[PDB]
């Protein structure tokens, strides 16, 4: 019942332009919104979030993150590992690669969600986010070697699957981060099961 | 060790601004990243609260309440928390059970809040606070529950049983063209991995 009229273009940036789109509302009445967009694209997403299941025996469960300074932040946040799929890149492939890249780690892939939309009143940026399991007990993981690329400077943070939403708290209070909503929202979840 | 060394206004819409922000890397460089700001962010400590509203009744399944709404950035439907922007002065939980009240017509108890959280922090300084919020569905206010949608929102209301989430977004994701918010996503995943 609602549809796209329009979109003018505002600013184009190198990464990032800003439009204003033109839409019919349900009552047949038009209306604008800001948009923003990447600039270029080709795949089913524009990326993937990686949910890393760090396993090793006789030893929590837990999930990796990553702490990176966020210029649009302005400080520091902790993410999930993450980045832009590449043109022939599957999402899956994508993400052990950027694991890989931002945390050593090597991993297995469990599942993979349909594109999902990051922030859908702003942009329509979106993800898959993928569940991967890393054998830990493995020896290609017992020193990961992260390869960041060119401008990443990632701190890799492990932390108890059980208890991730009371650590995540813990390090806001005291190390004055920003977490990632979808971390937080895994995290709530985590919780709030059963 | 990074820090922001200067924000220049690249184009300034009514409600989303694009800057180019200046920073120094970990080793001493000068870097850019072009940045997504909203135009009118008041003194607050987060632009916006989520709602993961859990609707509770007696001899029924808890039920995850959610929002389908026409996006205009995104160009179609998206299904997510209930979720708006935290007025001047307003606390995140009065804009939590508020938002939750004009958007799904139910009337919420607060459970827990999240500090500010980042949405898309490679892209925007945008932060929400992400509020749990209990709805107690024996309660008469919350029988026929009537959204007060303001001007120009146009939401549906869909309820999903806690238990089968995750299956239950996918059942809807499979029958229509239709995104699902990434938050809701990792909140489901992390319901089936618990
Ligand atoms: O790329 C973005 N987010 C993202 C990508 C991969 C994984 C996780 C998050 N947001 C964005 C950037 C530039 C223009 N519009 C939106
Ligand atoms: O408002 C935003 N996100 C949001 C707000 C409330 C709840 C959920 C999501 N993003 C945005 C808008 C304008 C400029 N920059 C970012
Ligand atoms: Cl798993
Ligand atoms: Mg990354
Ligand atoms: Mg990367
Ligand atoms: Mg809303
Ligand atoms: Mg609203």
């Amino acid at each position: 019942k609602q549809y796209i009229i329009s979109e003018e273009l505002i600013s184009e940036g190198k990464w990032v332009k800003l439009e204003k789109t033109t839409y019919m509302d349900p009552t047949g009445k038009t209306r604008t919104w800001e948009s923003v967009k990447r600039t270029t694209r080709k795949q089913t997403a524009d990326g993937v979030a990686v949910i890393p299941v760090l396993q090793r025996t006789l030893h929590y469960e837990c999930i990796v993150l990553v702490k990176q300074f966020r210029p649009p932040m302005g400080g520091y946040c902790i993410e999930f590992p993450a980045g832009l799929i590449d043109d022939g890149e599957t999402p899956e492939a994508a993400a052990l690669r950027e694991l890989e890249e931002e945390t050593g780690y090597k991993g297995d892939i469990a599942e993979c969600s349909p594109a999902v939309c990051m922030d859908p009143g702003l942009s329509n940026c979106t993800i898959h986010i993928v569940t991967v399991t890393i054998n830990g007990d493995d020896a290609e993981n017992a020193r990961p070697k992260p390869k960041p690329g060119d401008g990443e400077f990632v701190e890799v943070i492990s932390l108890p699957k059980n208890d991730l939403l009371q650590r995540l708290d813990a390090l806001v209070a005291e190390e004055h981060l920003t977490v990632d909503a979808r971390v937080y929202s895994y995290a709530l979840a985590l919780k709030h099961a059963n």
